[PDB]
């Protein structure tokens, strides 16, 4: 959906540009050549022909557009995480089919592996705070993003402290 | 939140499509997971298909999700009858 932007070196006044495919067609003309809404088809080998009082040169050396796709892969991270008395977890998002994931993190957390679907979470404040896996590939940058939350409890201080067995006579309540 | 679970081709690419908003995280894996479930049910479809002969075959599979209840066994109290054959 991008535009592919060739473009040539300047030469003689005078001088006509004439861009070439993949297929050796004329794709327009020009120093610079702009494909506009580029698509997986405009992909590949493009070559300059430059041409002077009816005399044209040697081909240029070829060069390459590169389309990428949008994947069909969703991002999508685990279920939520839930620690008592830790700060030190790790994360679980799903692995892309064909892209390349990505974390990020809020509120102080510390992914040791931001590029990882099972990296490593040290630095974990207490309460909640979200992660976000988002997920792009190649130029589609922030193509899919999904949300994680990871909550911190502490330890409480409180235990258990029932008190003394009783022993009644007659009554029925206590 | 659960996996899918289709039988990989031999010699072919697979594919899935959901309704009812299922989100598949990896369309093209027979073992994928989904995340987006609807309660009550939804049919997903695995589409199978080979270079340029486009939707070759096709099959059914469905994801059924019911919800937890709020209610939960709430027996009466025991009794002590007297000569009774019922009660």
């Amino acid at each position: 959906g991008s535009n592919i932007v060739l473009s040539a070196n300047a030469g003689a006044a005078g001088t006509t540009y004439e861009w070439f495919n993949a297929s050796n067609v004329s794709v327009g003309t020009g120093q610079t050549l702009t494909i506009v809404g580029a698509t997986v088809a405009d992909a590949g080998d493009y070559y300059v022909i430059t041409t002077l009082n009816s005399c044209s040169s040697a081909a240029s050396s070829t060069t390459t557009a590169i389309v990428d796709q949008v994947p069909s892969t969703a991002a999508f991270a685990g279920n939520d995480i839930n620690l008592c008395n830790s700060f030190t977890t790790t994360l679980d998002a799903t692995p892309p089919n064909s892209a390349t994931g990505f974390w990020t993190t809020n509120s102080g957390a510390t992914i040791a592996n931001p590029n990882l679907a099972n990296s490593a979470v040290y630095n974990l404040p207490t309460g909640t705070s979200t992660f976000y896996w988002t997920l792009s590939n190649g130029a589609c940058i922030d193509f899919s993003v999904d949300s994680m939350v990871v909550e911190v409890t502490p330890a409480s201080t409180d235990v258990a402290d029932a008190g003394l067995d009783q022993n009644l006579c007659g009554q029925t309540s206590a």
